[PDB]
């Protein structure tokens, strides 16, 4: 579980917010895209992987898990790409509330910006930062250097 | 200690490649802009600061240290931004030489993507990833999980 990430995609503006969910604790990273294609998916699955020990990746949707594009990234990354079923039912919640959560910090930090993806990393550190104490920046380094020790 | 990182500014077929360095472990984030703008910096710092507990940079050049844009994202993410003096000679050679090795990974993958900002965030994996026996990957999380317990 310290290496298990899920991928999110959402929108706003008309355009994409990409996000992968650390799932033990709940820190994000994101990024605006134009459209969700294999390519922009495979290129924030390689930047992801070299900033964290990415285990295993849950795949957003059923055209990213097919993607050739997509399994090459993770092949090159050492990931393990997995579907995104919802097995247990309370994952959507989750995901469905974090992308709630996360449209109105960005609706919070909107007028601070002229482009979007100036607040989309403003509600990312938002995000990550938010104390609930431990933050889940707090929660992911602990989580993950357990796992070292 | 935890905190602090180092920003570096190098490039590679007519292009830009920032670099932000966690100075204590040699773990690194890096991303190709077409030049090296106030603006471009700001959103650079933004981003880091979002995904890891940024208290301090260490600017790479005066132009960022003096740059509005750059001091207002300091601000908007709680950065404390500094200068970038090598009191320390040492600093000075320690980046030359992530720099060299940095465009010495970027071109051992160069031929394994079309585009210049894949290969750097190959190299990022490979840099983060590398045991030199515990990785920069391994030492961030570490040295930043001791500071939270
Ligand atoms: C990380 O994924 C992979 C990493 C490595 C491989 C194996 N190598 C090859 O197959 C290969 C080799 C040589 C030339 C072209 C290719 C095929 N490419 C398509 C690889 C590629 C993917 C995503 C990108 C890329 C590029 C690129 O070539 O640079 O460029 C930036 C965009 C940016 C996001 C966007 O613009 O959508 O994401 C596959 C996937
Ligand atoms: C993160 O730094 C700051 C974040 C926030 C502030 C306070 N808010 C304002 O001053 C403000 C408010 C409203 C409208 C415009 C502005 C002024 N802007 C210039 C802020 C901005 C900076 C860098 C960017 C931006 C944008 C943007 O407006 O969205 O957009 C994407 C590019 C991407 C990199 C590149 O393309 O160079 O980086 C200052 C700096
Ligand atoms: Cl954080």
């Amino acid at each position: 579980s310290p290496g298990i990430w899920q991928l999110d995609c959402t929108h706003l503006e008309g355009k994409v917010i990409l996000v992968a969910v650390h799932v033990a604790s709940g820190y994000i990273e994101a990024e605006v895209i134009p459209a969700e294609t294999g390519q922009e998916t495979a290129y924030f699955l390689l930047k992801l992987a070299g900033r964290w020990p990415v285990k295993t990746v849950h795949t957003d949707n059923g055209s990213n898990f097919t993607s050739t594009t997509v399994k090459a990234a993770c092949w090159w990354a050492g990931i393990k790409q997995e579907d995104g079923i919802p097995y247990n039912p309370q994952s959507q919640g989750v995901i469905e509330s974090m992308n709630k959560e996360l449209k109105k910090i960005i609706g919070q930090v909107r007028d601070q910006a002229e482009h979007l993806k100036t607040a989309v990393q403003m509600a990312v550190f938002i995000h990550n930062h938010k104390r609930k104490g431990y933050s889940a920046g707090e929660r992911i380094v602990d989580i993950i250097a357990t796992d070292i020790q």
